[PDB]
């Protein structure tokens, strides 16, 4: 009788995958999670079409001294937060804020991006242990994440398409990770031109997860699994029991209109821990090479939220 996700919701952590904090409080998320196309898809939706103008005298009227490139660096990094703090008017979890992508391979200055995301959160009154951080999982992307982590700073490494990556992100002690689902089953598809998603069974992008989340539990890692990227309810329910789930509003609509039984897929255990040498850079960029579909993928994620970033920028020097 109670809805599957209401069901989901006992074994899995539900996190919300959106920037329109209007669609999240109906499906009662604990977490939620921002990119920078869903930033972007939210500035452009026309009940935000005031917020937006509000960032850009807000941050243009207590920066009258910043060049016109850094007031636009600032404003996009205000309105990136200031949706954050909207999701977190209407969730008790965290919320996370993916850093500019064109910082991607650099370390340095992904850390630097990093602490100026919590230094507006805090500027603005929210408590950091809100906020996750999120990074593309490139090597400089997972080096920063140990950094952070070391200063007491969550963060959540995103664009994971292969183990190595999430054994390579667990060994930096992130605090979460994001194995995508949905761009693995999107590459299958593309590969032989695929109309209908491919039985639960072989669908790559779920026993991507699933081998990750077995990864993780047999060696003992802390780092808190959650699956990203959905195409279907289906692919979702498969993942039950997993550490955690971040599913689009549209997701979550189909788990909370249907009410049959859902069962556990995924489950913890007490084995003997396997402690394994630690994944070098040279194994880490071997072994990704060596995936096709992950240098691929993580390569055009990396791309196609620059795109979205410049995007923003673009909106934003037509409305400054
Ligand atoms: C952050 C990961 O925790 C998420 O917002 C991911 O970027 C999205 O889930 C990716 O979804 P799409 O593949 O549909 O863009």
């Amino acid at each position: 009788q109670k809805s599957v996700l209401e069901q989901l919701k006992q074994v899995t952590m539900v996190v919300a995958d959106t920037g329109d904090f209007e669609l999240i409080k109906k499906y009662k998320p604990v977490d939620a999670t921002t990119n920078p196309s869903l930033i972007l898809k939210a500035v452009k939706e026309q009940k935000y079409s005031n917020l937006v103008a509000e960032t850009i005298s807000k941050v243009k009227a207590n920066n009258p001294d910043l060049n016109s490139d850094d007031l636009v660096k600032e404003i996009a990094i205000e309105i990136l937060v200031s949706f954050g703090i909207k999701i977190l008017d209407v969730i008790e979890g965290k919320v996370s804020s993916e850093v500019d992508a064109r910082v991607s391979f650099n370390s340095a200055t992904t850390i630097d991006y990093a602490k100026r995301i919590i230094a507006r959160y805090e500027s603005n009154g929210i408590p950091k242990d809100r906020v996750l951080i999120k990074i593309a999982a490139t090597w400089e992307g997972i080096k920063a994440a140990k950094l952070l982590q070391k200063e007491g700073i969550n963060c959540n490494l995103t664009l994971i398409f292969d183990k190595a990556q999430a054994k390579a992100c667990a060994e930096a002690g992130v605090y979460l990770v994001s194995p995508f689902v949905g761009r693995i089953t999107d590459w299958q598809m593309q590969q032989n031109n695929l109309k209908t998603f491919p039985a639960i069974a072989d669908d790559d992008g779920v026993n991507s997860v699933k081998a990750i989340y077995k990864l993780y539990k047999s060696h003992g890692f802390k780092t808190i699994v959650m699956g990203a990227s959905f195409r279907n309810v289906e692919q979702v329910i498969a993942l039950a029991g997993c550490d955690a789930l971040t599913i689009s509003p549209v997701l979550l609509e189909e788990l909370k209109n249907r009410d049959e039984h859902l069962e556990v897929k995924l489950t913890k255990n007490d084995d003997v821990v396997t402690q394994s040498p630690q994944i070098s850079e040279a194994d880490f960029r071997w072994l990704m090479n060596e995936n096709a579909m992950a240098t691929h993928k993580l390569a055009e994620g990396i791309r196609l939220f620059t795109k979205d970033t410049i995007e923003l920028e673009n909106i934003i020097k037509q409305n400054l």
